[PDB]
């Protein structure tokens, strides 16, 4: 099965609409940031993803806050079935 993702990438704070892709689940229960890096590498080359700290959109209090990612981590979408991400640029 493949979701559907939008992601928006934050460079001096976020110039540029956010992008929209298809992503391959590994698991049928679930995204996990592997899995959208894994497509990022194919579609963007290997050297795209790990220029971003990726977080994903969540309810908090009354609205949403973007929770921190790690590779390894489960991804939760918002509202419904909508999965939507936003890569901070790293800055070193």
């Amino acid at each position: 099965r493949i979701v559907p993702v939008v992601y928006y990438l934050s460079r001096n704070g976020r110039l540029d609409h956010p992008h929209f892709i298809e992503v391959p689940l590994s698991s049928h229960n679930g995204l996990y940031l592997k899995d959208v890096i894994n497509r990022l590498n194919d579609l963007r080359g290997n050297g795209m993803a790990c220029l971003y700290s990726w977080s994903s959109k969540r309810t908090y209090k009354n609205g949403f806050v973007w929770y921190a990612l790690s590779d390894e981590d489960f991804i939760f979408p918002v509202h419904g079935q909508e999965y939507v991400l936003k890569g901070s640029q790293i800055l070193d």
